[PDB]
C-alpha cells in the first residue's frame, strides 16, 4: 500500500528556518508503495524478541499520572481545553480524557483523526521541512495510560544493551568503547534508512503490537493497545491546521507515543535478521529509533564490503532501504551516528577520557536563532547538557548564555529544552550537578583536545562570523568572576563550568547536591514525538545546600 495519499489540500502553518512552503517537496519524497519480503532469519529474531518481551509486566497509568506527564506547551485539544487544563486536572479535560478512554475500549475499528504539520527547524541547497503527524491531546493522554509503562520498560528487556535510549552520554561512550575493544579486529558502520517512517508497513506495526501483547497487561490496557494499533498506529486520515482533509497515512505517525519505541524495535528486528543473512561475525548493535550502528569482527577489506552489500540487500527486502550506502570503518572515531562521533581528551591527571562530539555548525546556528528570537523550547541548553565535555559547548555555548542570563537576572528561571526526542524543564543553576551525573566530574577538567576537533571548531567560528576562541576565554573570565560573587549554585556554575578559563585551574571536588538528583525518568526510554514532560526533582535536600 501507499505510505501516504494526498487530497491536494495544503499542509497549512499553525541561517534559515524550514517553513510550510517546502512541505510539498517532503510529500513527494515520503510517498511510495512498499515492498516487503520476510524470511526465516526475520521470523527467528522476532520469536527471540517475543520470548524476552514475555518477562515484562506493565501497569496501567491513572488519568492523573498521564495528565502530569503532559508538557505545558503540548498542542491544545480541538475539544476546548489545553495542556494547562490537563496538568491542573480540570474537570473538562479529565471528563473528555475518560470519554476518549471509554471509546478506545468500545470501538475497535474507527480510524482516529490526526493533524499533519510542517516542522520549523533551523539549518545553516536548503532542505525541505519535516512532517509531524499527531492525534488530539485527549488521545495522547490515553496513549500514556495504556503504553507509557510498556514503552519505558519493554525495549530494554527485549534489546538489552542494544537499546540506545537507556544511556547517559557517559554510559553510551563506555558501551561503544568496550564493544570496540572486545573485538580482535573491529569493523563498524552506521546504517541510514531512507524515510524510515514511510518504510514502516502495516504488518511491521502489527508485529510491534504482537511484541507489546507478550507483556502481563491489565485487560483495559490490552484492549486500548489493540484499538490504538488498528485505529491509530497502522494508519488513518490526515487533517491540516485549518481542519481540511489532507489525505491518508498507512505508515508510522511521527507524533505518537510509540514512535520511538516502535521504530527502535522494528529497526533492531530487521537489522539483527540482516546481520544473520550477511553472516556478520560477533555483532554488537546499538539502536536509537531508525539510527543504527553495528560493531563486528572484520573478515578483511573485500569481505567487509561484500558483507555490507549483503546486509543492505536483506534490509531492502525487509522494507528498510538505505539513504546513503553503509561504509565500513576501522577506527571507532570515524563512525558518525545521530550526527555524533567519539573523540578523546585528557582529564586533570592526564588520563584518557572518551566523549561524544559533533560538527558545531547547526547547534551554533540554532543558538544564534534562539538568542535573536524568543523560543518556548530551546536547543542551546539541550546542546550544553548533551555536549558539556566538548570544546565548543564549554567555550562558546556556556560563555554566551551565562553572560545573557547574568544580564537578564534569569539564572534561577527554569527553561524548556529539547534534547533529541524529549522535553526537559531545567534550571540553568543545576547544570553543574546535571553534567557531573551525565558525564562525570572530568567534564569540567578536559584538555588536550584533538587537532581535528580544535580545527573543526576554529573553522566553524570563522565560517559563521563568530569571534575566535581567545575572545571566548576573556568573556568567560568575566562571566566566572560575576558568578563566583553570587555564591551558592551560581558560584558553583562559575567554579565548575568555567575552570577551563583560568590560568591556574582549581582542584574540583564532587558537588554534594549532585547525589540527590532523580534522573531515572531521563535516560530510561526514547520519547521522540511521544509528548513526554521531564521536570528535574531532588530527593532529600540537605539544609546547608
Ligand atoms: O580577533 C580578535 O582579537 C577579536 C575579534 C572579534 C570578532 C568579533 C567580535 N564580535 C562582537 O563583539 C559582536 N558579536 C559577538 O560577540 C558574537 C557572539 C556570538 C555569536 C554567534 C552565536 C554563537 C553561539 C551562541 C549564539 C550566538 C554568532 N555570531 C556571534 C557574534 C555571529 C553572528 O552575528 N551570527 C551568528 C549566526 C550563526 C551562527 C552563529 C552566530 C558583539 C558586538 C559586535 C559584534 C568580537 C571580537
Ligand atoms: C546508534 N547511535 C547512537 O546511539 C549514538 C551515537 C553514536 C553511536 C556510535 C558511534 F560510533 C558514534 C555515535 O552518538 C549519539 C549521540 C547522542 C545520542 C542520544 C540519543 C538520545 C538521547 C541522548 C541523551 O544523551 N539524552 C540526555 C540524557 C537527555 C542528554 C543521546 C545517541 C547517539
Amino acid at each position: 500500500s501507499m505510505s501516504y495519499t494526498w487530497t491536494g489540500a495544503l499542509i497549512t502553518p499553525c541561517v534559515y528556518a524550514t517553513t510550510s512552503r517546502s512541505a510539498s517537496l517532503r510529500q513527494k519524497k515520503v510517498t511510495f508503495d512498499r515492498l516487503q519480503v520476510l524470511d526465516d532469519h526475520y521470523r527467528d529474531v522476532l520469536k527471540e524478541m517475543k520470548a524476552k518481551a514475555s518477562t515484562v509486566k506493565a501497569k496501567l497509568l491513572s488519568v492523573e499520572e498521564a495528565c502530569k506527564l503532559t508538557p505545558p506547551h503540548s498542542a491544545r485539544s480541538k475539544f476546548g481545553y489545553g495542556a494547562k487544563d490537563v496538568r491542573n486536572l480540570s474537570s473538562k479535560a479529565v471528563n473528555h480524557i475518560r470519554s476518549v478512554w471509554k471509546d478506545l475500549l468500545e470501538d475497535t475499528e474507527t480510524p482516529i483523526d490526526t493533524t499533519i504539520m510542517a516542522k520549523n527547524e533551523v539549518f545553516c541547497g536548503r532542505k525541505p521541512a519535516r512532517l509531524i503527524v499527531f492525534p488530539d491531546l485527549g488521545v495522547r493522554v490515553c496513549e500514556k495510560m495504556a503504553l507509557y509503562d510498556v514503552v519505558s520498560t519493554l525495549p530494554q528487556a527485549v534489546m538489552g544493551s542494544s537499546y540506545g535510549f537507556q544511556y547517559s552520554p557517559g554510559q553510551r561512550v563506555e558501551f561503544l568503547v568496550n564493544a570496540w575493544k572486545a573485538k580482535k579486529c573491529p569493523m563498524g558502520f552506521a546504517y541510514d534508512t531512507r524515510c524510515f517512517d514511510s518504510t514502516v508497513t502495516e504488518n511491521d506495526i502489527r508485529v510491534e503490537e504482537s511484541i507489546y501483547q507478550c507483556c502481563d497487561l491489565a485487560p483495559e490496557a490490552r484492549q486500548a493497545i489493540r484499538s490504538l494499533t488498528e485505529r491509530l498506529y497502522i494508519g488513518g486520515p490526515l487533517t491540516n491546521s485549518k481542519g481540511q482533509n489532507c489525505g491518508y497515512r498507512r505508515c508510522r505517525a511521527s507524533g505518537v507515543l510509540t514512535t520511538s519505541c516502535g521504530n527502535t524495535l522494528t529497526c533492531y528486528l530487521k537489522a539483527a535478521a540482516a546481520c544473520r543473512a550477511a553472516k556478520l561475525q560477533d555483532c554488537t548493535m546499538l539502536v536509537c529509533g531508525d539510527d543504527l550502528v553495528v560493531i563486528c569482527e572484520s573478515a578483511g577489506t573485500q569481505e567487509d564490503e561484500a558483507s555490507l552489500r549483503a546486509f543492505t540487500e536483506a534490509m531492502t527486502r525487509y522494507s528498510a532501504p538505505p539513504g546513503d550506502p553503509p561504509k565500513p570503518e576501522y577506527d571507532l572515531e570515524l563512525i558518525t551516528s545521530c550526527s555524533s562521533n567519539v573523540s578523546v581528551a585528557h582529564d586533570a591527571s592526564g588520563k584518557r577520557v572518551y566523549y561524544l562530539t559533533r560538527d558545531p555548525t547547526t547547534p551554533l546556528a540554532r543558538a544564534a536563532w534562539e538568542t535573536a528570537r524568543h523560543t518556548p523550547v530551546n536547543s542551546w541548553l539541550g546542546n550544553i547538557i548533551m555536549y558539556a565535555p566538548t570544546l565548543w559547548a564549554r567555550m562558546i555555548l556556556m560563555t554566551h548564555f551565562f553572560s545573557i542570563l547574568l544580564a537578564q537576572e534569569q539564572l534561577e528561571k527554569a527553561l524548556d529544552c529539547q534534547i533529541y526526542g524529549a522535553c526537559y524543564s531545567i534550571e540553568p543553576l543545576d547544570l553543574p550537578q546535571i553534567i557531573q551525573r551525565l558525564h562525570g566530574l572530568s567534564a569540567f577538567s578536559l584538555h588536550s583536545y584533538s587537532p581535528g576537533e580544535i580545527n573543526r571548531v576554529a573553522s566553524c567560528l570563522r565560517k559563521l562570523g563568530v569571534p575566535p576562541l581567545r575572545v571566548w576565554r576573556h568573556r568567560a573570565r568575566s562571566v566566572r568572576a560575576r558568578l563566583l560573587s553570587q555564591g551558592g549554585r551560581a558560584a558553583t556554575c562559575g567554579k565548575y563550568l568555567f575552570n577551563w578559563a583560568v590560568r591556574t585551574k582549581l582542584k574540583l571536588t564532587p558537588i554534594p547536591a549532585a547525589s540527590q538528583l532523580d534522573l531515572s525518568s531521563w535516560f530510561v526510554a526514547g520519547y521522540s514525538g511521544g509528548d513526554i514532560y521531564h521536570s528535574l526533582s531532588r530527593a532529600r535536600p540537605r539544609w546547608f545546600m
